[PDB]
């Protein structure tokens, strides 16, 4: 009969393209072997989950894309396919090849190809690979057909666990040429769609409990969702609602509440915002009378011993490098608190003695105060913004600040975010966020009082300060448990999808704990009043850009 | 014999097999039919039951309807099919005794039948289940439909499979053990199959009944009260009863009461403000408004966002207060404001009457207003009437030397708006409060060790499920009457606790008011609902 | 029936039995598979697990690792052989009681599972023992592995078998008695082979777990203390708690004090 | 049943053009006259590294370009296969012939051709090299289907050592025609990759030990590799990181520590 | 950068790095710290001071232990390709030694923080413009 | 191979008068901000236990490298204090000088072994010295 090829049935692979390493040999030594799980559960090949290709990923294909930029890899897992990711919590180990169905959305007036390769699994992917020299196909960008281009399962073990699949080959598709588009103009990008169907191999071993923990980090996708954008869901340094994003371009470093993939934090303050105490710490008072003064405290770097997570600080001591400041003059920005003043051996707080209090890391104090970058080497200093009749001076004292802070302005119109990044201070050996490619490093916003102004709303008489904080509260909560090692091949990104009323943008979570966006040179804060739901599309590596519509 | 062999076993079938195949056909092919799955020839945990002995014979304790649902590979293979049929075969195991007496009845109520105290289950097709069997005993559910299949999201008339009591449980010894556990297991049947793939996306439950937001860290890690944002360390008992109703929220997506569930700030505009004394030198500022004037509160105009719902104490001089919620604040005149710079300090906030005068504590919100006096000198007093507040939504509690006061609020000081649902221990069961150690005034290092208890103070449910609880609408999630049950497994023993439609939680504690320590508990486990007529377990370490 | 007669018998095999013995031939001929031998057709003791009334349903009492170190007699035999495959049948045999009550689980947790807390056996395919249980649980464990065989002193991912309460052991009397003993018995199943034989002198496991060095002449016959050089008499409990440093090893290779051990 | 020639595998020669140079007395001759160093190894023609196409080199082909301007350039060795190149380091002589694909991603609204002809050895390649004069097969820009040559091993030597090679033929694609975009506008540059695959009749002739003269002394590919340039190398005069490159547009004459390939110098320092 | 080819102190009977058409003489940059400034490295806020060389320090370690004279006839560059972040361009060894790269009269510094892939495509002849493109 | 830099650390100088003084650096070892790997000293520093040594005698067996101080103010480092610096690791730095081996507690401690007309005072001054060492030997015949 007569299909014309412009449309193709969900059972319909089209032309079948086979590198090297579908052999039958190959595929009669992995059904054989994996008889050690028992029977092969759910092999079936009538089976509409298993006859039918389904939606996997969509990705774009940009004329800047160059020569072996990868645009798609995948490592062999029953997640490539949406029914097989739901039977792997259904199951306790998987074993068998995957077919990969790729479909080209160009016109006839487009060029340039796209390879195709089959990665063996003791191959370490990243920057100096170099894929066409692999056993390959190339798909033109004329492609009406489907081309589709089996992954067999190729290991070194008898089946793949679930929790510890072990070595898994890898299919990449990157750019063979360079795509032409000889019209100029807005368009610049096509759309390359991957359907994946399970091969005649693919079978499943043993049960375990439905979604039973297992050795694989699980995919971050339940960390992040939408309700954290639009409701509850706090900062890192101020308990408000994440108001919106804004990308600093550059890069910038936090390392207080900053957790990492793998559960690691480099810096003091456990995630939860308690209270700022000290035990010694020494107390002094400028001028010859102890009446309407400013009260001084300071101790050095490595005092804490209270603390037991690392030395260097004071549980819920900030990281904002100080503002130097003399008289009546309140400072330029910088972190005050409600506090007071207590001295020890079993003694209670002193009554005369309550301020809103300025914190922050100084240099040679109590002469020349300096603001300090980094953590080592220095003093912890804390000094009041207002006057108070009383001052002690003892040796052994402490500070009792509440945890939620706000932020000091003397006339408080527009002014600027606070921190900046030249502001923040850093501990010895943290990692830096910089900007890989078009995508810049993004930092969450939020409503935050100030001393001259209480009503800071977001309405009428005069902008808002926005205080920005890295990564939001959930994510840490939710992090500093999990290990997510082996969750994510380093090198990509966990990309999601915002969707709001006049587009979408994607966002990017690296494995340093960063959140990148692909806005470009530009500092315009993203306003999150009409988004509406995040669904998660899983990994892209970081030479693919993120797109921006925003209307 | 269900061991991990070869094996030859026996899928049992359904009376209507020929039959429910054969018109299954409408939505294509039968998918996942194949008799050596081994998701198919194993039974598996589907629900625990508590059978005591003071239930009355033919009274019903476990009722279910078909689904896939019942089975948790069913389940997991329901989010990627559109339709189902076919029967199911049930188990039932007792943990029982030999000392232990009594039957009940499994039978598979047809369609079209109520369930309840008139259903006569003893006079259907049924099979009959000793408290003391050691082989459980197997039912067979047909799919009795009037369908042709059951979609899902919209299945239709189901069968339903009722339990209830043939011979009453009885315990010759006396009292201590009052109640059975039986375990309900559950395999499909040979007839059964899906039909008509559907995408994952595609969701029906998306109520847990009230479970995945209650895990165990959320007890032995993270978690806070609603009062003060301190990390849960004990559960412990009232008996009588209490009332909250500030960021407590019940099952529908509704409150009744102020403060949005975030510690973020206390502001108010509007309201008066005094000092005592001739002299404007060393004075407590006191301020205060009505009940009513809140208007920029989008919730509820009582209050502004975050304020205590505490009775105010009625202290002068300079004595410390007993108890209470201190606050770390200021005061700012309107007109856009800027605050005054020489008063900032600790005050107490609360609910009087007949301010500035003879302060009395008040109970109810009606008739009340607001009160804000300073603990602490301050050497600048003001008297406008346009003034304000700004005060931290985290408090401490004042205290005039160290010791350790009482486990702070008492269920009598709480206030209450007009209009809300009261604890009640119902059964030998008690409502529970969620204790936190806070700082406190009398001595701020507080640290849990030496020198004199802690003190502690107790909000009312836990946060996380304030926030998990505030977006969706469960009200069908729990069948009135009955609570969603968690099973807590400490280091040297266990506990059940309970869940109402109210947001209250329950525990079989008793008359106790012994706090209950989670320093060696573990792991959390979710139940599903039981009645309120059933005890709480409490098989402590002790 | 298991007596010392000729018998007929029932040695029951695994799941996985015919691709465990062919993809085992990599080491050689399979070694010491003969199923009329005795030390094949026979339980014998493994472990004693307490299951005492202050446990949860769903907490785990008895976990173990697939390894030849579960049967006394395969344990022997893994001194002279560097390999081996096939699976394992363990019956479980519970002292009990008439008014005791109680059920247990019983299953085969894959390769890949962490074993925990969060664990939920229940769902697992399993067996179902109760505590007045007179005729004993038999399960089998099959050899699920990554590999082909497993080289004794590393094994590579092998299958756990885990026992979780599967109802709480009720007690309707009270006090005095509560806690009960199970025991576990092993066999090797059909396809349980050796492979690749190597000298006896190779050794691997060589901590008893801190056991042979406590026997019993230590305590009715020979054996002093650390403070004096006497004769041991007695055991004295004393409650609240002592310290002691002086020759008082830990577990580790190390002590917190002086006065090396003589 | 068909295969869409917008997909190839990679054992897919596509079209085989042929050229005057390439004959079978040519082949017959370079087996007869390369069995002189023994039986052929690595002849096995099912093995993978012979029979699929690898990657060699990609280039760009614009609309500035006039015609008999050369665009790529590939002298016969074989260090062109990464497969050969690897092969290279355990046998003491090479001999045979290679065969190179060529994909343009090129679209139908596209004119222009490209030219490829095989020069044979002794003749100096660069600008004035007339390659539309040789025996040549011309390529259209709007070519679907990939297109391979055979480059013949036309050698005066017996066979090919692997320290010295003797003299190879050259390669090269020219632009036989002027690319033309109809449209007009900044998007005028088309790419051509080239894959490469030893021929039927390529082979080694003597095996030797890999610890004879190694891989850094036959060819300088090893001499710049992925770390030096990165944060390991340093310069020639100042033990620094190598951060950059500092283009001379007037030229320079550095003579200390400066080493030519002939393994000398004209300076006065040890190479430290 | 100090060494600027006006004053380098040379032998009588070296070879000329002259410019071969578009390709031109490159000399690799690093950051040498100066006595006006001790703190300054790359990125400093004084400015950066760059010290050039001809070659590579492994380069002219491995050129001076081995022979490459039956590798390179004169008039044929030896080309490597490095590829970057953005884009990717190609710099070539002559006879004498010295490193040619195709950017014409551009005198800007290559910024090579982000070279990614190192690679080698063999001989190729001098009068023949290497592909420059960073981005 | 690269040179030693380090900001802020602790310079003086003996006594009171500036003719043939002997200039003495200290910083204190997790400090040293300047490295990716470690905060413990800085890039290039010696793994050497500092030999004491006073007056006009040439320390043994000792990592002496050239060296100058610099202000950090403005990075310029100063004009006659260019010398041969012994660098090492000491525990007490204004009392009796005595060798280390264990970093932790111990302190980056440089001093040179030549007369020194005048010297920097200055606290939070900053030593530069290059990366290669010479041998510190009292006379002129080898030791092990």
């Amino acid at each position: 009969a007569s299909v014309p090829g412009t449309t193709t049935d969900g059972m319909d692979p089209g032309v079948v393209a086979t590198t090297s390493v579908v052999t039958a040999e190959n595929s009669s030594a992995s059904i054989a072997t994996a008889g050690i799980g028992g029977p092969p559960q759910q092999v079936d090949q009538q089976e509409t989950w298993r006859t039918n290709f389904y939606y996997n990923d969509v990705f774009t294909w940009s004329v800047a894309d160059a020569p072996g930029s990868i645009l798609y890899t995948v490592q062999h897992s029953p997640q490539n396919n949406p029914f097989t990711a739901v039977l792997s919590q259904m199951y306790a180990g998987w074993a068998g090849g995957m077919q990969f169905r790729f479909i080209v959305a160009g016109s006839g007036v487009f060029g340039g190809r796209l390879v195709a390769a089959v990665i063996p699994p003791g191959i370490e992917i990243g920057p100096g690979l170099e894929v066409r020299q692999f056993p390959h196909v190339v798909i033109d960008a004329r492609s009406l057909e489907p081309v589709t281009i089996t992954m067999p399962d190729l290991r070194p073990n008898m089946y793949h666990p679930t929790g510890d699949p072990g070595l898994v080959p890898t299919l990449v598709l990157s750019v063979y040429n360079n795509l032409i588009n000889p019209f100029g103009g807005s368009t610049s990008a096509i759309q390359v769609t991957v359907e994946t169907r399970p091969s005649e191999d693919f079978e499943f071993v043993m049960i375990r409990a439905p979604s039973s923990k297992t050795v694989d980090s699980i995919s971050p996708a339940g960390l992040l969702t939408t309700p954290v954008l639009t409701g509850v869901g706090n900062d890192n340094r101020w308990n408000g609602q994440i108001v919106g994003l804004q990308p600093v371009p550059g890069g910038f470093s936090t390392c207080n509440r900053h957790w990492n993939l793998n559960g690691s934090t480099y810096g003091w303050s456990s995630p939860r915002f308690a209270d700022i105490d000290h035990r010694r710490g020494s107390a002094s008072y400028p001028g010859n009378n102890a009446t309407n003064v400013l009260q001084f405290w300071y101790a050095n770097a490595g005092s804490a011993i209270d603390n037991p997570i690392s030395q260097v600080a004071p549980d819920g001591f900030p990281d904002m490098s100080f503002v130097p400041f003399n008289g009546p003059g309140i400072p330029a920005a910088g972190w005050v608190g409600f506090g007071a003043i207590w001295n020890s051996n079993s003694g209670a707080p002193n009554v005369t003695t309550v301020q809103a209090y300025e914190l922050g890391f100084a240099t040679g104090a109590p002469g020349n105060l300096q603001p300090t970058t980094n953590t080592s080497g220095s003093q912890t200093v804390a000094k009041s913004i207002y006057a108070v009749v009383t001052g002690t001076a003892q040796n052994p004292a402490g500070l009792f600040v509440m945890a939620s802070g706000v932020i000091s302005t003397p006339s408080a119109n527009a002014i600027t975010y606070t921190p900046q990044p030249d502001r923040i201070v850093t501990t010895p050996g943290t990692p830096a966020a910089a900007p890989v490619g078009k995508n810049t490093p993004i930092m969450f916003a939020s409503v935050v009082r100030r001393t001259g102004d209480v009503n800071a709303t977001a309405g009428s008489a005069n902008g808002t300060q926005y205080g920005t904080g890295s990564q939001p509260l959930p994510v840490t909560i939710g992090l500093s448990l999990n290990n997510y090692s082996s969750a994510l091949m380093p090198g990509q990104f966990f990309v999601w999808q915002l969707t709001f009323a006049s587009g979408f943008m994607e966002i990017g979570l690296s494995v340093d704990g960063y959140f990148y966006a692909g806005t470009g040179a530009s500092t315009t804060l993203i306003d999150l009043t009409e988004l509406i739901d995040v669904r998660p599309v899983g990994p892209r590596p970081s030479k693919s850009t993120l797109v921006f519509n925003l209307g």
